[PDB]
């Protein structure tokens, strides 16, 4: 359950072969991560400043556990 | 005429002092930028490469010629 990385559009736009594996393509860890319960109004800071899309939320030991975005608003 | 840098949609997306200037709003120079006449496909090349939409074809001396787009591809 810990995150190794992260793909999104810009990961694989023009990659030829669907072939290509996860881990080859993905973004390597480490990431732009932040902590279970962060507050929005920080996540909000972090996505403006780091200028990432989709901001993920991690626990207190490494495992993936949510993912900040406004557009559920 | 000095291509000093770049604003785009996620540098002003959620800005709320509309009245900053873009240079406080702007990612500044150095760019990922390219000679006139670069080949599409390194122009692609680079665009993969850094994951960025915009490539501005600037003059050898820096002075901005023209401005590539990942969507025209
Ligand atoms: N939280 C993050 N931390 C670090 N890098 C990230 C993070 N989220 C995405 N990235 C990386 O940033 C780049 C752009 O991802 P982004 O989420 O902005 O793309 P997108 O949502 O698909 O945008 P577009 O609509 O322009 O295609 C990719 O290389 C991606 O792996
Ligand atoms: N040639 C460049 N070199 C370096 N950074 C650049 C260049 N062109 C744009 N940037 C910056 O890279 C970031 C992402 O660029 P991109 O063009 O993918 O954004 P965008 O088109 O506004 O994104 P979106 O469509 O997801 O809203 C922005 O902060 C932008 O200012
Ligand atoms: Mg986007
Ligand atoms: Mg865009
Ligand atoms: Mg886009």
């Amino acid at each position: 359950g810990e995150l190794v990385g992260i793909i999104t559009n810009r990961d694989m736009r023009f990659e030829v072969d669907q072939s290509k594996p996860v881990s080859e393509v993905m973004t390597k860890a480490p990431l732009i991560t932040a902590k279970e319960g962060v507050s929005a109004e920080a996540a909000l800071g972090l996505l403006r400043r780091h200028k990432i899309e989709k901001l993920p939320i991690v626990d207190g030991h490494g495992k993936l556990t949510g993912l900040i975005t406004v557009k559920d608003f």
